[PDB]
């Protein structure tokens, strides 16, 4: 049975409890902390490819009113965002499984980019989602994970300051 877990969830907890938010950036700015993922029950043998990407966790804009992060009343369609390749990909099931798969490298920004980046919608809720796409073998075969602890709004600047220090602290 393929088994993903989150790495690291206590860390994840103590920024999802505060409401957590990322910097995104026109030129990609990297996450904190960094989504770790344990997989197991894959083939050692067959080929996969690990895909990142971020689901909008509702269709409103997010602001910060009082100390206190509150949805817009107008909701729209939040597209899907695009995919990041981890590095490693393609690779064996043995690679994968050997130790925590690591996203250090995904950049998140607000602007329409070359390559490699990650466009969110500013003050947009997010929740980082996972695909495990076996490639080569006869059979293609893909299996999704979400990670909801790892929850976050897109944001220019940090707004709640008990982020900021967790974020000083942790680092
Ligand atoms: C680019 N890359 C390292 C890939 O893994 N490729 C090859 C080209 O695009 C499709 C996939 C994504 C996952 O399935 C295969």
């Amino acid at each position: 049975e393929l088994r993903v877990g989150l790495e690291e969830s206590e860390l994840w907890l103590r920024f999802k409890e505060l409401t957590n938010e990322m910097i995104v950036t026109k030129n990609g700015r990297r996450m904190f902390p960094v989504l770790k993922v344990n997989v197991s029950g894959l083939d050692p043998n067959a080929m996969y490819s690990f895909l990142l990407d971020f689901v909008a966790a509702d269709n409103h804009r997010w602001k910060y009113v009082n100390g206190e992060w509150v949805p817009g009343g107008k909701p729209e369609p939040q597209a899907p965002s695009c995919v990041y390749i981890h590095p490693d990909s393609p690779n064996f099931g043995a690679h994968w499984m050997k130790a925590p798969v690591s996203f250090s490298k995904v950049k998140l920004t607000n602007k329409l980019n070359g390559g490699g980046q990650i466009m969110l919608n500013s003050l947009h809720k997010y929740e980082p989602r996972i695909h495990i796409v076996r490639v080569g073998g006869p059979q293609r075969m893909i299996t999704s994970h979400c990670f909801p602890e790892t929850q976050f709004i897109a944001v220019t600047a940090y707004q709640n300051e008990e982020i900021t220090a967790l974020k000083i602290k942790y680092n």
